[PDB]
C-alpha cells in the first residue's frame, strides 16, 4: 500500500482542504497522512473563521509523520503565513518529502517564502492563470504567454510547472526542463466548484504516489476531476463539493 | 447522500481522529464534516504533540456546517478538556445536532464537563469497561457487574449506552431504557490496534445517518470493525491502522 501526505488547511465543510486530500487519497486506494497548517470554520458560502497553528506544530507533525510512514508522494495546500511555509520548506528538505506537488492556493510575504523557500523543493507547481499572474506579476491572455508563464515559473526551482487555465476549450500547460504539454478538458460548467483546484493536486499526488509518470499522473487526475465535477452531490447552499466518489 | 459531522481531534498519522471517521464516512457512503478539536503530531509511536483550540474556534465549525449541511449524524472523540467540552455541548445543543454519538476517548475536570454537559445531548455513548469505571469510579470486572455500570451510565442522560469489553470472547453491552443486549465479538489479535473506538464510533454514526435502527447500527459497525482489523495494512512501526477500506 502506497502512502502520502497533504500539507493544507483544514476546512470543516469537507469540500477542499485536507479533508478533500484525505478523500481523493482514499479513493485512489492510497493511505492518507496529513500536516495541518490552519483550521477554518467554513462551509459552501465560504471561510467564517481562520485559525493558524503555530509553525512548530506543523513542523511536529510533518515529522512525525515522515520518521514513521514511508511517504511515496505529498501535496501542500493552503500554508497560512511566511512563518508557516518556511516550517514547511524546512520540514520539506529535512526529512526528503518527495515528490512534492505544491499548490499555489494564495500576505504578499507568504508569496515571498512560497516562491523563495517552497517552490526549489517542488516536483511540480499548480498554479491558476489568476495565481500564475499574481506569483510572476506579468500579465497572461493568450496561450503563447501562457507559455512562457509556466517556462518562466519553470524557472523559479520547481521540476515542472501545470499552469491551469492558461488559455480559454480550458487548456492547462504543463512545462518541464524538456518541453511543454497542452491538456485539454471540458469546460463542464455548475454550481458544485468548491474545491477544484485542491482535488485536483490531491489526485496528482495520489497518482505519482502510485508510481504514475507525472504527465500521465496530470491526465488521470484531470479525468477524475471532470468525473468528479459532471455527478457533484446537491449539498450546502453556495457552491457545492464535488464527487469524489466518482 | 447523507451527511454526518465528527467533532473531534487530527490524527497526522492519519489511524484514528477525524482522518478515520472522514475515511469510514467516505467507506459507507456518506458525506463528512468535521469540527476538530485539537491537531496533534502522531504516529503509530503514540502523541509527540498536542495543540488545543479555542473554544470559540471548534464552536465556529460546528455552527458554519450546521446551518449549511442536513446533519444525519454526529460523533465527538477526544475533546482536548473542559472549555471546550462545553462549548460542543452548547453547539450541540443550540443547533440540534443529533443523533450524537458521543465516543468518551478520555483531566479531571473534563470528564465531569463530559458527562454534565455532554452525556445529555447523547443518543449514544461508547466507553471501553476503564473508561466506564473511570466515569462511574466503581470497578467493572464481571458481566453482570458490567450490565450494572451500562445501566448505571445510562442514568447520566445518554439514551443509549455501549460498554465496550464489559466481559471477556470479548462482549459489549448495549443497554437501553428497554433493556440490556449483548455483542459478541470474534477477539482478533493483531499489532494494528490504533483506532479502534474510533472507527467503530464512526462507523455507528455513518449508519445511523443512513437510516439503519441503533441495535443494527452496532452490530454492523462491530462487522465492519472486524473486517478492518483482520487485513489491517503494515504501515507505521508500532501498532499500525485499520483497513477502512474493507
Amino acid at each position: 500500500m502506497r502512502v502520502a501526505l497533504t500539507i493544507a488547511g483544514s476546512d470543516s465543510g469537507g469540500g477542499a482542504g485536507v479533508q478533500a486530500d484525505l478523500k481523493v487519497f482514499f479513493r485512489f486506494g492510497v493511505y492518507g497522512t496529513s500536516a495541518l497548517t490552519l483550521v477554518t470554520a467554513q462551509n459552501t458560502l465560504g471561510v467564517q473563521r481562520v485559525h493558524l497553528l503555530p509553525p512548530e506544530v506543523v513542523y511536529a507533525q510533518i515529522e512525525s509523520v515522515a520518521q514513521d510512514f514511508p511517504l511515496h508522494a505529498a501535496k501542500t495546500g493552503a500554508l497560512g503565513d511566511a512563518a508557516i511555509v518556511e516550517a514547511v520548506a524546512e520540514a520539506v528538505r529535512r526529512f526528503g518529502v518527495r515528490p512534492l506537488v505544491v499548490d499555489p492556493v494564495m500576505a504578499k510575504e507568504a508569496a515571498a517564502a512560497l516562491k523563495e523557500r517552497l517552490f526549489p523543493l517542488a516536483d511540480l507547481v499548480t498554479p491558476n492563470r489568476l495565481e500564475a499572474e499574481a506569483l510572476l506579476g506579468r500579465p497572461i491572455r493568450t496561450l503563447k504567454e501562457a507559455e512562457e508563464a509556466a517556462k518562466a515559473l519553470l524557472a523559479l526551482g520547481p521540476k515542472a510547472v501545470l499552469l491551469k487555465g492558461g488559455h480559454l476549450e480550458a487548456v492547462d500547460l504543463l512545462a518541464t526542463r524538456g518541453g511543454v504539454l497542452r491538456f485539454s478538458a471540458p469546460r463542464v460548467h455548475t454550481r458544485n466548484t468548491h474545491g477544484t483546484g485542491c482535488t485536483l493536486s490531491a489526485a496528482i499526488a495520489a497518482l505519482l504516489a502510485k508510481g504514475r509518470p507525472l504527465a500521465e499522473a496530470v491526465a488521470e487526475a484531470k479525468a477524475y476531476l471532470t468525473r468528479a465535477l459532471k455527478t457533484a452531490p446537491s449539498l450546502g447552499h453556495g457552491h457545492g463539493p464535488l464527487d469524489h466518489w466518482a
